[PDB]
Parts: structure tokens; C-alpha cells; sequence
């Protein structure tokens, strides 16, 4: 009757009231969710979040990646941070490079569980700009990020694809259809999904000097092309076509599409559409 | 005719030439190696090792995890990571602990590449006691580390398994049979291996209640006994097997066998053997 207990016990003396007033669900997939500021967060990344907010101090040097929670990040850590040290880290250090030499997720991180484990961790100690990750939704970004100009890059995967990803920690740690009912639903670890998508869309076509939408699919396809849409985005120069071959070159080291049964994949593919209908984002 | 360019110019204009006057070896494997302390480190591992040195203050409530270059530590870093946060974060709360939020590379540090890419990152701004895990060998810890009572846990693997770690990297980015020489000559990529091992050995034997040795095959064999042994070294009470039990349970979601021939095999046993004959350490 009590949320669970996680961590600094001290900055929760004052502060675990707020989480045991949210809504919360329930199953047996996941244990306790609660509902922030629209969306409904296992009790971890909540605790993050929390403080993510009330600490974090962007700089308009920053550039935050954006995804979904649970879907691979490494290639899009890997990928874009190998991008902008060109220079520092020359994509012909090989071995010399960073990529090479410390884990992608220690490079790049994800504020949520920097601000979880460790809330007094200094992200002002870490080298200007600076490049991390988040899974968070627009409407709860730290103010200076929000009032600031760094440079978002949201990267879209297909909801099937992400609902696979919060579907594999109830085959790790009510069969599958039924996680559908709930993602569909909005009331699942992350959504409703169609919102985890749509702000950053017209964030995207309203302010785009700030945030940029990269759907993972075409990261895929044409490698190539989207990164050099995306340092265009963020930066202030020409940068060659080999450039961009020898950084995916450099990180050529780093689904739905056979867990889905075709219901399942309409029933989401009825919400996609309707959702995402006449927001000018289509689903392949 | 200059080493590499990396990073921090800033830092590198007043140091840069301590690097450049360390013996250096060749071939096509590895660019410009150099011996620092008595090994051979690639560019990148020293120009971190330098400030690591000049920088890191160490805490008795730290823990360092020494492994050797590029053979995986996820299991390493997750284990005990998990083994001490049983109260802080309950080996039960499965999605909320932070090994189902945060990447094991992230939350349990390598100082080398910390310090290597991040010069000027605070290791005072994590959470005592400290949890990481790094490359370096004895005579080359930070004073503190030194003279301080944090506690060592070295992980060592069988040579010709760390052997094949800095193969992959020339299979990645003068057939096996080279590599294996310069492996058993000394000046290799993180060699002479048999000093990457024997004074943490004798380190072990030496002083108990600092250093402990741990061979990965036997962390393999019998997780649980190893664990029960880990734990029983840096804490200060009692641990049920059960608790054992959970956190393997936990961590159960985180080589040279089939690559060397057995004329390699035997010729890295016969230079085992040799380095170690006499010293107690037995290699099966």
C-alpha cells in the first residue's frame, strides 16, 4: 500500500507523495505504474524524471537524442556521437576512438537513470556540447532545455516495433494480446503511445531549429542520407559525402515484423492510422 | 612523425611529450603503442591512465574492479553492481533496478575512458561507495587507490581468452600466428600478460583485506560459491544463500576454445606455465 523502495532514501523523506496521488494499473506485467504529467511511468523512471527536472541545466550547446523506452539505442548513441567528434576523435582513430574504448551507453547518457541511481551525479562536469539520450515525452523537459537552443533529435520507431520492446520485460522478468488491449489502450509502460510520437512530429514542423524527427526505419534504409540531414540540423557548415560514409563506416560495428500476428498488427495498425490520421505522419 | 591527435587539445599543450618518448613497437595490428609503467597501451588508454593518475581521488568506501582489455564485463559489472545495491535497489525490484533502466557501462565506470574523454568528469558527484572496473595493472592506481581502504576485486580470464579479446579488434578493424607471438613476447596490447595477472595474484596473497583475485572460469563454474566469496571480502556481516541466489537469478538475463589451434594453445601454455610456474597460480 506503499510505492516501492528505491535508493537515496534521503531526497525521499520529503518527497513520495507526490508518486502515491497518481493514477496507477495493474496486471502482473508490470508492478506499480502512475500517471505524470499525461503519461504513465514504471516507478523507476519516474523517481528520475522527478529530479531530471528539478536539476538538469541545459546548455544551448546540449543536443539530446530522443527515443522510446526499451528499443536499442547503441547504433543511434554510437552513430550521431561519432558524427560531432570528427574532429576531437578523428573517425580514423579507430581503435583511439571512443567507441572503442567505452560502452556507447556510458558515453551517451540517459539522464532518467543518471538522475535515478545516482541524482547528485554533475552533468556540468561532462565536455560542452554534450551528447545523451532520453526516453521522456516533450511537455516534461527541464526548463532550460525547453527555454533554451540546443537541438533535438527525435527517433521514431513503429509502435509495433516499441511495443515489442516493453513486451520482451514480461518474457524476461495475460498473453500477448492482451499487452496489445493496454498499449492500445495508453494505460502501458510508456504510452499512450500515440502521443510519444506526435508532439515531437509538429515539434518538428513548428519549431525546426530546435527539434528534428528521424523515424528509425529510414535511419536504416539510407544510412547515408538521414545523417547528413542530421548533422545539418544541428550545425553550422557543409559536411562531404565521404564524411558521413566514414562515420557509419566507423559504426558499422554497432521485431514486430515476427512477433505480431497479422490481428494484432491491424488492431494497431487501426490505431496508428487514427491517430495519426491527418497529423501528416504515415506509418510504412 | 607526431603521435595521434585526441581530444582535449587544451590539456595537451603543456603534455605531449611524456607520450612521445615511451618505446613504441609496430606491425599493422595496432598504429603507435606505447610502454607506460613497464606495458604497452594504445594511444587512447594511456593519454587516460595520465590524468587518471594525476586526478582520481579515491574513497575507502570505493571498490575497483580490475578485468583486462576488451574481454566482456557486462556479467562483471552487473553481478556485483547488484550484489551491493540489494537494500538500496532490492535484487526483487526486477524492471525498477538499475540494470533494467540503465546500461551496466554507464553505472559501473572504466576511469580510463572516462578520463580519456571526459578529462574533467567528477567521480566525487557519484554515490559512495563507488562501484567501476578498469584495464590498468597494479603499479599504475591512483595514490589514494593505493593508499587508501577502498577493496580490489581483480578478474582475471585465461591469457589465450584475453588473447583473443585484442585479436578481435585486428579481425574487426601478419595471420593469428603473429599476434600470438607478440602476445607471448610481451609488447602487445596490454602486455606482458603475465604481469596483467601475477601481482594482483601475489597482491591477493600479500593483503587480503585490499585485493582479491577472482578467475572468470571459476566466476563461471560456480557462480553462486564465488559470489558468496566476493561479497564476504568488502562488506562487514553475514550473507544468506538465498541472497546469493537472487542476485545471480537476477543478473542470469546478462573465445580461444574454438580459435586457437592447438600448436598457439600450447605455445601461450608453454609461456604460462613458465611466468607461472613456482608462483601458485595454475592455469587449467
Amino acid at each position: 500500500s506503499v510505492p516501492a523502495y528505491l535508493g537515496d532514501e534521503d531526497l525521499t523523506q520529503e518527497t513520495r507523495a507526490l508518486i502515491s496521488s497518481l493514477p496507477k494499473e495493474k496486471g502482473w506485467l508490470v508492478s506499480e505504474i502512475y500517471e505524470f504529467q499525461g503519461l504513465w511511468h514504471t516507478q523507476a523512471i519516474l523517481q528520475g524524471i522527478l529530479i531530471c527536472q528539478k536539476r538538469f541545466e541545459a546548455k544551448d550547446s546540449d543536443i539530446i537524442l530522443v527515443t522510446n523506452p526499451k528499443s536499442g539505442t547503441t547504433w543511434l548513441k554510437a552513430l550521431v556521437f561519432a558524427l560531432l567528434n570528427r574532429h576531437k576523435f578523428p573517425v580514423s582513430s579507430s581503435g583511439n576512438h571512443p567507441l572503442l574504448v567505452t560502452n556507447p551507453h556510458l558515453l551517451v547518457p540517459f539522464l532518467e537513470g543518471v538522475y535515478y541511481e545516482s541524482p547528485d551525479f554533475d552533468f556540468s562536469s561532462l565536455p560542452s556540447p554534450r551528447l545523451m539520450n532520453t526516453h521522456i515525452s516533450h511537455l516534461s523537459l527541464p526548463e532550460s532545455v525547453k527555454s533554451s537552443s540546443c537541438k533535438i533529435v527525435y527517433c521514431c520507431r513503429n509502435p509495433k516495433d516499441m511495443f515489442v520492446s516493453l513486451w520482451h520485460f514480461g518474457k524476461k522478468l495475460y498473453p500477448i494480446e492482451k499487452a496489445v488491449e493496454a498499449f492500445c489502450e495508453g494505460k502501458f509502460i510508456g504510452g499512450p503511445f500515440w502521443d510519444h510520437i506526435l508532439e515531437y512530429w509538429y515539434a518538428s514542423r513548428e519549431n525546426p531549429n530546435k527539434v528534428l524527427f528521424v523515424t528509425y526505419e529510414e535511419l536504416k534504409k539510407q544510412t547515408e542520407v538521414e545523417m547528413k540531414r542530421i548533422a545539418e540540423f544541428l550545425e553550422c557548415g557543409f559536411i562531404e559525402e565521404e564524411e558521413v560514409r566514414e562515420i557509419v563506416k566507423l559504426c558499422s560495428f554497432e521485431g514486430w515484423r515476427d512477433t505480431l500476428s497479422e490481428s494484432l498488427a491491424e488492431e494497431i495498425d487501426r490505431t496508428i492510422e487514427e491517430k495519426f490520421k491527418g497529423s501528416g505522419l504515415k506509418f510504412s
